Order: C-alpha cells, then structure tokens, then sequence
C-alpha cells in the first residue's frame, strides 16, 4: 500500500546518443523516502508484465515517438504527465500495487537511497540496445515456432493426400 | 569490385564496430564507412528482392564481442559478400544495393562519415521495423494455427467416410 508515487522531474542524458530518465519519488513512511531513475522503456515493459498478470486490467502510457522528436519540452512534459497518471493508476490496485514485478519497479524491497540510485539504474534500466537485442531474440524463436507448424502442416496434409487415395480407391470397388 | 581497407572500433558511448571500404568500379577513380548492421540489414533486403540467392556470412551475437579472430573472419566472410553482390548483374544493380554502396550519386573522397551517419539506420527506426515484423510473423502464425485447424477438421470428415464405405 504505498503512497503515491511522484514524479519529480525528467532529465536528458548523453552518451553522444541522448536518451531521458524519469526522478521518480518514492515514499514508504512519511518520513524515509527515497528516489529512482526510470526510462520510458521500463514503464513499458512493467505495463507489459501488467498485462500479462492481470488481463482483466488495463492501465494507460502515453504514445510512443519514433519519429517526430523524442526530446521535444512539450512532449516531454506531457509524456511526464502521462507517466505519473500510471503511477497513481498503478498503485490504486490492491493485487496490482503489490505485484511482485510492481516491487522490483519501485524498489520497495531495498532501496537505493541517494548515490546508489544511478548504480542501480545502469544496471535495471534496459536501454534501447538491448530492448532491440531482446526483439531480434524473440522474432527468431516466434521463426521456429513458425517452421514447426509449418511441417506439422506439411504432415496432416500428407495424411489428408492419403486418406483421399484410400477413399478414391474404395468407392470404385 | 569495391575492396576493403580494414575495420575500426568506433564509439558514441556505446561501442560499434565500423569497416573502413575503398569503392571503385574498375578503378583509376572513394572511402565508406559501413556498420556490419548495415551489411546484415542489405543481406535481409537480398533475400527479401532475391530470394532464390543467398550471399554470405550468418549471425554475429552472448560471448565477447570485439575478438580479433573473429573480426577477420567476419571481415574476410564480408569480402567475399561484397564479391557476391557484384558477382550477379541484378544484385549489383539493385536499387538497396546502388544505395547502399552510394553507387547512385556518390560523396566523393572527403564525404565518408557523414555519409556514414546519414545512412545507418537510426535505433529508433530499427525498433519500430523490428516491432512491425514481429506483429506480422504473429500474424502470419494465428492464421497458420486456424489452417491447421481446418487441416485437422478434413482429416476427421475423411477418417470418418472411409470407415463409411469400410462397411460397404
């Protein structure tokens, strides 16, 4: 039962390609709080958990931009606006704001406290690099799924070519 | 045929590997740079527009990524890809690959990686295409599952005659 997430503010980072993490405040006890760092990428990606795990469920993310700019102020702004109304959204559930997946998001288990929080960023945030690693993963194993069928469908369509042989063969006899 | 210098490990913070390609038909005549990504992204084109046709080298991945062993042979495998690509008439002049290699309206000698940047595609864009091949794959395999579906349907209808006409 955490109280509400806040959004703090957003800044643009630089790796010589730009990419925007999200100071999200996190309050447990009204007087210990402390702050995490969170891509536009990891909201998806919990969205997605989401709903998987609860399918009777469906909370809401602003758009995606591959193309107009990404880092844009009034996008950005409102891309925040939008993020921190799935926060409150997020945490309203009562299955939902407990969710183990929701716990690992927000850090509710062992938070960083300040100077850890880039730590433990880098190493939860997925970047774009990986996200696209994953994707070409996944088209390749969705390839193999697609072959199995694809045999599967070869065979039943032998057995079909058969059956209608015995079938021809019978009637004329 | 267009022949390569070497290979260089650029960087923006994140760290990529570039080929460093001098380009000429039949020579007496420029430099490119080209990410291996490009080369892969061209080689899907080709089996896309010539399917009939595979050229080589397959995947690069989850082990170390700079091995020097491995950058030769890639490199020597991306050698022989390029001789491949000029070696069939259709493939040399295929509009990805006239694009591909600048062959339309080439920069010239000082224009290399502007030229370079200008080209590869963004990682924004590769997400999207990627995002729209997985939605079409899923697509193309509910439709495949509904086939087989039907497949199974027949078989029961035939089954079910010849034990009809079994005792007739």
């Amino acid at each position: 039962r955490p109280s509400t997430p806040t959004i703090l503010g957003y800044e643009v980072m630089e790796e010589r390609a730009k990419f925007t993490v999200y100071k999200i405040l996190v309050k447990k006890t009204p007087e210990e709080s402390w702050v995490v760092f969170r891509r536009y990428t990891d909201f998806s990606r919990l969205n997605d958990k989401l709903k998987e795990m609860f399918p009777g469920f469906r909370l809401a993310l602003p758009p995606k931009r591959w193309f107009k700019d990404n880092y844009n102020a009034d996008f950005l702004e409102d891309r925040q606006l939008g993020l921190q109304a799935f926060l409150q959204n997020l945490v309203a559930h009562k299955d939902i704001a407990n969710c183990l997946a929701v716990r690992e998001f927000l850090c509710l288990d062992d938070p960083p406290g300040p100077f850890d929080s880039l730590e433990e960023s880098r190493a939860f945030c997925e970047t774009l690099e990986e996200t696209n690693y994953r994707l070409q993963k996944e088209l390749l194993e969705k390839q193999k799924e697609m072959e199995s069928l694809k045999k599967l469908l070869s065979e039943k369509q032998l057995h079909i070519d058969t059956l209608e042989n015995r079938i021809r063969t019978l009637s004329l006899e």
